[PDB]
């Protein structure tokens, strides 16, 4: 059922979800970072380029799971307002 | 591979960080079908309007990860190549 407990559950999922995602595209980075000089540079800056790109989407993805969670706890809080009228 | 000045990595490290992507494309996966589930669960027990608004944005999250994804499993594919053309010289 629906409630407004239920709502701030799925609220912490995509908050935490967020943050997940956050560390791996913050990991990835660095195992890219650490191939600089390691071998050619037009190597380098393929790898560099398409990680850029892999953290653009991320970016846009992590401000939307941010979104949900904002509203979800919005809708909760309006749940829980609304809910056992008497 | 060895005996060019610029290529100090080796086909191990490679494989190494080729390995890192492709679980963190599988990690992603799995993220973002647990999150459906969670907007599946919703369905029906609130208003459509409500649903509909979750439902789109949920979408939008879901074809950014599709895009993320894709180019991940694109840098482990590219990393071993590279390493198995390095193991060869």
């Amino acid at each position: 059922k629906i409630t407004p407990e239920e709502l701030e559950r799925i609220a912490g999922n995509f908050k935490n979800a967020a943050g997940e995602a956050q560390s791996q595209i913050n990991r990835l980075e660095g195992d890219i970072n650490s191939l600089e000089g390691q071998w050619a540079g037009a190597t380098q800056a393929k790898f560099r380029g398409e990680f850029i790109q892999s953290k653009q989407a991320m970016q846009q993805y992590i401000a939307i799971l941010e979104g949900i969670s904002t509203d979800l706890k919005r809708i909760a809080d309006k749940f829980r307002n609304t809910d056992n009228a008497y």
